[PDB]
């Protein structure tokens, strides 16, 4: 069964960029009903049930017809907030390896950051903005509700492998900061866990 | 151009059931934003500018392609917030020719109930809940994010004209009901205007 993972870190441990009530409310409802969710829909399948929910999230298409879309909703929000959750930490800086592929792939770490927020804002409705390696090359993509690049093009809209994601759903910034999405982008950058991305981008897979 | 309407009642007037925080939050800023994005959308098209909003998104075919997602999204959220509160009030009682019809549709009005619930519910990610008359039969249907059925199947994949609806973006429910949208969708039948969808209902029949 899946299991809603104990964080990294205190509620509190994003402030002041992300405010701590959201962070318990997200994690312990939200991402709670998605594992509840998933594993509801996952007992009729012994053989898609106990596999790592990125694994499942690779293999969409491997599953029966009714169950392809609760599993992409629901399989999608675990994998997606269980990224989010690491992939968040103060005090971390752009440095090393990452830094200079970013720069290599995008001109300029300034140009990675625009493009980032600007699909960021761009994502309408609910959804996640993402930074991937596609291939050789590092891409901003973004992606519809729960959908996730490592479920491929056909069914996200997007592909490769995540390095870093933003949560733009609203109930990630609802409370502190209510319809100003570019607000909640812009404190991104000050939590975004850099230590992470790069351990990410070194593995490749 | 379009204007933030005002409302038939204060934002306090559907306590105890939707809370009156984000009434005000919703009206003010959400439906503003919409008004505000689409009216920047039809600075260039005085041809469209006019129409009132609720027509403007039956022929969204007619926009310059790149005038297309913006006003679907903004004009779409301007016409669905509009007639959303003036879909809402206390003290109504479903009767007369639209209660005879939801009957003869689906059976009861409980399973008509059951049914739009069960659309409120399953929509996944942002989006609407409605009832519809399609022609001489009466439907639930949803749309995602700021459709509307009156853009049509293609556009939308829902159609007919909107006797009433229940916003399921998470900026209406988040502040009372955090993740709980099942419980939001159990309070909106004590807020659903059942005299405005009566009067849509007797000019469309
Ligand atoms: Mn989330
Ligand atoms: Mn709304």
């Amino acid at each position: 069964s899946y299991t809603l993972p104990s964080l990294p870190y205190a509620y509190d441990a994003l402030e002041p960029h992300f405010d701590k009530q959201t962070m318990e409310i997200h994690h312990t409802k939200h991402h709670q009903t998605y594992v509840n969710n998933a594993n509801a829909a996952l007992e009729s399948l012994p053989e898609f049930a106990n596999l790592p929910v990125e694994e499942l999230i690779t293999k969409l298409d491997q599953l029966p017809a009714d169950k392809k879309t609760v599993l992409r909703n629901n399989a999608g929000g675990h994998a997606n907030h269980s990224l989010f959750w690491k992939g968040l930490k103060k005090g971390t800086t752009l440095q090393g390896d990452l830094k200079a592929a970013i720069e290599r792939d995008f001109g300029s770490v300034d140009n990675f950051k625009a493009e980032f927020e600007k699909a960021a804002a761009s994502r309408f409705g609910s959804g996640w903005a993402w930074l991937v390696l596609k291939g050789d090359k590092l891409a901003v993509v973004s992606t519809a509700n729960q959908d996730s690049p490592l479920m491929g093009e056909a069914i996200s809209g997007a592909s490769g492998f995540p390095i870093m994601g933003l949560d733009v759903w609203e109930h990630a910034y609802f409370l502190k900061f209510q319809n100003r999405r570019p607000d909640y982008i812009k404190e991104f950058w000050n939590v975004v866990n850099w230590d992470e991305a790069a351990a990410r981008f070194a593995a490749k897979k």
